[PDB]
This record gives structure tokens, sequence and C-alpha cells, in this order.
């Protein structure tokens, strides 16, 4: 039925949205010409998400996951046409803030719609795997090509083309869902106080710190230590798409085979992330570094695919069977690392070094990994 047509289009919206969050970080430092001046500009997407999601979470579970998606895809189009006609600084800051304002709606609505259109267990974790595989591509493989096109054509035409594509996607979604025709949700305070939800939300931030504390402070370290040209410094995350999709598929197949092993999968993913981030400050060549990044990226996929359906399963077993207000917690959790990283990571590296920050990150992840054992009793609460 329609069901598949909605899943594909929502996934494409998550791919284009995740491309504009990373294709602009190399371009911005060109038009600017205070190390804490750029940092706040780069850390404005997550700051706004931390003040809008609490006031937008309960709004999602009241208008049925369609009006918020359209609003988000309109705000994203408005934000994109701007970078295109954007120069100076204030305009860029406003565009970056509008990006977060638009992301506080679209991603949450899309994930909620994917989780709600699929109520059964063997298919929910299969749809939420395709959603994550579509999110990864476009954030891990696309920014290099965006930069290559920037160094050839500029900024005006590509951004207008991307805005046109986003508007086309929003329009055909409006034509397919047909929103132009015609239960009480749990308050976010009650959801946040549930111990299992808090445990899951803590993991969603611990497993993501060693991807926002490394992105802004890897190129300089690579250039200083290893003799690397622009090509390796630019295409350093590209050979990591394959481990991500492989891990997503493996987690989906294992969840289908044995239920109630999501906690084990999450703990294994946390251990892998910690081991990779601890191994990273040892590579003195391109290939070992690429392998370490492969391990780090394969660690994230397991945790994400294992613990994303768990929130919906818990909010279905207990509380009220309405989503939208339970993924705002996940978005808030992400927007803590993505707001605290790009501002203080450089100062931490400059005051301590690159060989201690990674050690601390790995120790934190490996120490939080045992905490996920408290979910071993889930599956009998049904
Ligand atoms: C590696 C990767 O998937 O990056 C996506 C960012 N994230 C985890 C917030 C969706």
């Amino acid at each position: 039925r329609q069901r598949r047509l909605v899943l594909v289009i929502v996934c494409v919206a998550l791919l284009l949205d995740n491309m504009l969050y990373m294709v602009i970080v190399p371009i911005v430092p060109d038009y600017i010409a205070e190390d804490v001046k750029i940092g706040v500009l780069f850390a404005s997407k997550a700051i706004l998400q931390l003040l809008v999601n609490p006031l937008s979470g309960p709004f999602i579970d009241r208008m049925s996951y369609d009006v918020p998606l359209l609003i988000g895809l309109g705000v994203m189009f408005a934000s994109t046409v701007l970078f295109a006609f954007a120069e100076d600084y204030a305009t860029l800051f406003a565009a970056r803030s509008l990006q977060g304002l638009g992301s506080a709606f679209a991603d949450t609505s899309g994930i909620a719609m994917i989780a709600d259109k699929y109520p059964e267990e063997p298919e929910r974790s299969r749809a939420l795997g395709v959603a994550l595989a579509f999110i990864s591509f476009g954030s891990l493989v696309a920014p290099p090509f965006g930069g290559i096109l920037y160094e050839f054509a500029g900024k005006r035409v590509p951004f207008l083309v991307l805005a046109a594509v986003s508007l086309f996607d929003a329009l055909l979604l409006l034509a397919v869902a047909k929103p132009f025709s015609a239960p009480v949700g749990t308050p976010i305070h009650r959801l946040m106080l549930d111990p299992y939800i808090a445990v899951v939300a803590g993991a969603l931030t611990t497993c993501n710190i060693p991807l926002a504390f490394l992105e802004p402070t890897i190129a300089t370290w690579m250039k200083h230590t290893m003799a690397a040209s622009e090509w390796e410094m630019g295409m350093a995350w590209l050979p990591a798409f394959v481990p991500h999709v492989l891990g997503v598929y493996l987690t989906v197949r294992l969840a289908a085979r044995y239920p109630h092993l999501q906690w084990l999968y999450g703990a294994l993913g946390l251990a892998v992330i910690g081991a990779s981030s601890c191994i990273v400050p040892a590579c003195r060549s391109f290939a070992p570094l690429v392998v370490s990044l492969c391990g780090l990226c394969f660690g994230i996929a397991l945790v994400d695919t294992a613990l994303l359906p768990t929130l919906a399963f818990l909010v279905d077993v207990r509380h009220v069977s309405v989503y939208g207000s339970v993924y705002a917690i996940a978005d808030i959790s992400y927007s803590v690392a993505y707001a605290l990283g790009p501002i203080v990571a450089g100062h931490i590296v400059h005051s301590l070094g690159f060989e201690q920050l990674s050690l601390g990150m790995g120790l934190a992840n490996l120490l939080y990994a045992p905490v996920l054992l408290l979910l071993r009793n889930v599956g009998l609460l049904t």
C-alpha cells in the first residue's frame, strides 16, 4: 500500500537535510575574512534545538506528524535559499540558526511517522534501519562532493538547485499524504523521569560525543603529525559508509533472529566505540587511521539501530501509545554533544593535547557501557 511510498520520501528528506549540516562548515571560514567567534556560529544549530524541542515535542503528538513535517521542510527551504544569497556574518549566523529551527521539526516528524506507520516488531526495526542508512549517506559521503562542486562553480547555483529539490520533495509529499482532509499524550516530564528512558538517553549522548569532539579537531592534528595533502585530509570519512550499513544490516538481522538482545547489542556497540576512540591516537599512517574511523563508525550504527526502536517499544508498553514526544528526548540528547563539542574541543586540545582527549572519551564510553545492563529485564514487561 501507500506505506512504502511514504517511507522512501521521508527518507529522502532526511538525506538532503543531513547534507546541509556538513557542506557549509568548510565554506563559512572563507567569507568571514576571535577563535570563540566562529565557534558560536558553528554551534548554533544545536543550541536552538535545545530550546525548541521541549516546546515542540508535545506539539508533534497533537497534529498527527504531517503539518510539522511540512513546516520543517518549508523552513529548510527558506534557510537554504539564504546561504545562497549569504555573505558577511550576521546573515550566515541567522541561516545557521534557522537550520536548527527547521531541524527541530522535520527529523522528529519523519522518525515518528516511520515508527507509527509500522506498528509490528519485525518491520519497525527494518524501517528504522533504512532510515538510518539514508541518514548516513548524505552526511558521510556527500560533503566531499559538495566541496568539490564549491571549488568549481561557487555557492549560488548549487544551493538554489538543492532548495528546488527540497521543495519538490515537500510538494510531492503534500500530494501523497493529502493532509487537507479532517488520544491524550504523556507530558515530557513524566517520560523523562522513567528510568529506562533516562538510561537510553544517556547512551544516546555518550555514544555520540566521540563524533562531535573529533570532527573539528582532526584535520589540524593530521596535518601537523603525518605528511598529508588536501586529498587525504578531505576524504577521511568517506571510506566509512560500508561499515555503517553493514552494522545496521547485522543488527536488524540479529534483532529479527533473537528478540530481547537489544541491550547486549547496545553494550557491544558502546565497547566498540570506546575501543576505536582509544585506538585512534596511535595511527601514524592513512590506512590505520581509516581503519580506526571504520571501527568508530561501525560502533555507532549498532547502538543507534538497537536502541532506536526500544524507545517506541517502551512508550507503547507503558504510558500512552503515541510517539513524537519520546524522540524529542533523543534529539535533545544529540544536541548536547553537538552543542558542547565545536566550542570547547579546540581549547581542550590546545591545553591538554590530542592524545588525552581521545583517551578520556574512550574511557567514558567504556565505563558507560556496563550501565546499559539495566535493560536486561525488558521484554517481560509486556
Ligand atoms: C556517522 C553518522 O551517522 O552521522 C550522523 C549524525 N547522527 C549520528 C547524529 C545522525
